[PDB]
RNA sequence: AGUUUAACUGGGGCGGUUGCCUCCUAAAAUGUAACGGAGGCGCCCAAAGGUUCCCUCAACCUGGACGGCAAUCAGGUGUUGA
């Protein structure tokens, strides 16, 4: 039909590969990407939380979702917070919104961003799910870049259905993410 | 000039206290004294009430850019210690 590209990859060759690389004894086994998560803590907002809205704006124009705005959870004297204020702007990604920012991740943004000698494939929380991060916006296309006045990062997490680290790095660097060597 | 100028009080005075709520004392019903042991109240909320629906934390582990023990994100453990 009109699949996305990293989706129609992913069920066409990837489930087999991953298959090959684990024998797993039953398909609904296989690892699959379940979500993206975009967060973008921004714990400067406590102080004034003007600065939360241009991460709206800038998550908004990268994902494609309106943010959830993460009120705290606790206030915490020596960084300048109190409870329920503006700490954060939350994204979750699934289905073709999910592999179409994948595919824009990794075939734009990541050889977008300066001095790029890869990713670490040990940044797995144990369960096949990995989370990187990032200290700016610009790597992103979508954005202009003159409107850029304050860099923001952000927190990628990518969780999957895969039980270990070792089948969620095959997931993703089979869906192509650049893991070096190490 | 007429009068008032409290009481409890291990004598009285000085000090402290005086009403309400919670615990212990209190002896497994209730209740129970002491200038016995500890605290709190003299409000707040127009939602912090009503109802319908939904959710379940804290803590710990691991991974995560600033971010640090601890901000927000992900996963997990966690039946309750929040």
């Amino acid at each position: 039909k009109a699949l996305p590209r990293l989706k129609q990859r992913y069920r066409e060759e990837i489930r087999e590969a991953l298959q090959q690389e684990f024998n797993y004894a039953n398909v609904m086994q296989i690892p699959g990407v379940v979500k993206v998560v975009v967060n973008m803590g921004v714990g400067d907002a406590a102080r004034d939380a003007k600065l939360i809205n241009g991460a709206i704006n800038d998550l908004a124009l990268i994902t494609g979702q309106k943010p959830e705005v993460r009120r705290a959870r606790k206030s915490i004297a020596q960084f300048k917070l109190r409870e329920g204020m503006p700490i954060g702007a939350r994204v979750t990604l699934r289905g073709d919104r999910m592999w179409e920012f994948l595919d824009r991740l990794i075939s734009i943004a990541l050889p977008r961003i300066r001095d790029f000698r890869g990713l670490s494939p040990k940044q797995f929380d144990g369960t096949g799910n990995y989370t990187f991060g990032l200290n700016e916006q610009s790597m992103f296309h979508e954005i202009d870049v003159d409107s850029i006045d304050r860099p923001r990062g952000m927190d990628i997490t990518v969780v999957t259905t895969a039980t270990n680290d070792a089948e969620g790095r095959a997931l993703l660097r089979a869906l192509g993410f650049p893991f070096k060597e190490n």
